[PDB]
């Protein structure tokens, strides 16, 4: 795996480190990104999920801890999401 | 069909998986792209339908649930866009 | 002719349609408009109205039916859209009786 | 040298409309401002894209806009700033406008 | 480095001046891009945070000082970025 992942998650593109994806242990980011894929037309890594919310899960996965906008009404989905990745901290962090 | 499906619904670009499209069988999404389309003037396989609701059909579709936004003033719509796409039971769960 | 869907610019929204649903109402305004007419920059056909509420009076040339979002605060204004792609049936549902 | 369809860019928000629209009402702002009447004039800001601006509020013009295509005034339901659309009508120079605003 | 610096941040692409980008001492930016790092696919210096953040850190780098656009919901986040590049005096005006 290069460096710098070119990521595309149910249409928006997204690019993080490799190790950004594999900083937490037996989540589902790290089972797919070991260092040991479907892929996008342009060659990108496909994620099939909800694009604008993997936002606030990269940031998540950056700082292990995430701040989300004013009067965000999306907290419920985003749980989902952090459910999807396997981010047992997250889903505690959103409940 | 390619792994990685890209999708033009009413104006607004979803990149996801045929496995997604087809997961659900006797549903019309399946019935389209069954193995066995409209374009778009960029090549990507067009839907008429509205754009935004699609969003919650395809997280449907991935996780056979949908997490809606809080005070999401669009169940009703996205109930007969449920309907449309032949999802009974999204349609239960929407009612 | 016109091509199987149909890219329009509607005052500065962008929709895709199929042509059929465009002409799926005989003498309404947009089946006289695509019966086989503005081009924007882009190349895509204009029409010049509100976009936002065009979204409403295509999912009506859909489903002969359309559902609004709850507590919709511009149902006056797409009984006016209604009226000026001439569907009386889309106007007849919008309009309050009292 | 004007094109059948004009891109404008409103204080933020992106409008597109036929130039016939803009020049419906003669002696008005967007008259003076777009007519071919002008004959060796040219000028008009420009925002960073090459979409014309004009330096009002952007989500009023939304009904300038309804004004000049329909001559008539259908508004959301419940909407407070009457008087605000009114000022900018001044502005645009649209007098029938402002007279259905009272 | 070039008078011209192409970044990539988190998938966004940026153009900016190198002296911006050295504009602040003691900051991130400035300890990155000092005349004494981590590379994209097509070769572009990547940052590995929020793309759409990033334009507002530029307009602090540039005027010293930032206008947020009228009721901008994500200072929170904003300040979190302002904290990961080291700008103390936007965290102040960002609290």
């Amino acid at each position: 795996f290069p460096e710098v992942v070119e990521l595309n998650v149910g249409g928006q593109v997204y690019f993080t480190r490799h190790s950004t994806l594999i900083s937490i242990p037996h989540s589902l980011l790290w089972k797919m990104f070991s260092p040991k894929l479907a892929k996008d037309s342009k060659g990108r890594f496909f994620i099939d999920r909800d694009g604008f919310l993997f936002r606030y899960i990269l940031d998540y996965l950056r700082d292990r801890q995430v701040v989300l906008p004013d009067h965000f009404p999306e907290k419920g989905r985003l749980k989902r999401e952090a459910e999807y990745f396997q981010l047992p901290d997250l889903v505690k962090l959103l409940t």
